[PDB]
């Protein structure tokens, strides 16, 4: 029952691969289908063509904002912010999906998706899904990042969707 997205990720315009992710909305139902939705675009906006803004290899990838593209925007299809839905999953390790924030309560479309083992963010990001297909994209996504998660190429969802 638990949905598949996919993200069909480019590099300066140029494909690199895709990355599917499974929502757990049996833990999560709100915040995955957001992602969900984000994902389908059906709502009329979402993450098709926005750009992961900040990478940091060893840590995670950073994306969804969508409206600002540079980390200070994005929205979520039930409005600006929405609650933290629970803290039932843990960030065990890499390909973790998990919900970017602001502070208590401000979950929006961004999102990342670690590329190491996070604990310390348990309990303060919402986790909600995990790579299931190319977590190996994810890795050669990483290779675009810096310490100060700057990217050396922009890194794109190219096309986006359910599976
Ligand atoms: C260098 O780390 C980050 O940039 C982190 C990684 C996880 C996702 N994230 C956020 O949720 C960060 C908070 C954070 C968490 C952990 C470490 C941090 O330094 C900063 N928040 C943001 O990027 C948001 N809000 C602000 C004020 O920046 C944005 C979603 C509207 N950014």
């Amino acid at each position: 029952v638990n949905p598949t997205v996919f993200f069909d990720i480019a590099v300066d315009g140029e494909p690199l691969g895709r990355v599917s992710f499974e929502l757990f909305a049996d833990k999560v139902p709100k915040t995955a289908e957001n992602f969900r939705a984000l994902s389908t675009g059906e709502k009329g906006f979402g993450y098709k063509g926005s750009c992961f803004h900040r990478i940091i290899p060893g840590f995670m990838c950073q994306g969804g904002d969508f409206t600002r593209h540079n980390g200070t925007g994005g929205k979520s299809i039930y409005g600006e912010k929405f609650e933290d839905e629970n803290f039932i999953l843990k960030h065990t390790g890499p390909g973790i999906l998990s919900m970017a924030n602001a502070g208590p309560n401000t979950n929006g479309s961004q999102f990342f998706i670690c590329t190491a083992k996070t604990e310390w963010l348990d309990g303060k990001h919402v986790v909600f899904g995990k790579v299931k297909e190319g977590m190996n994209i994810v890795e050669a996504m990483e290779r675009f990042g810096s310490r100060n998660g700057k990217t050396s190429k922009k890194i794109t969802i190219a096309d986006c969707g359910q599976l």
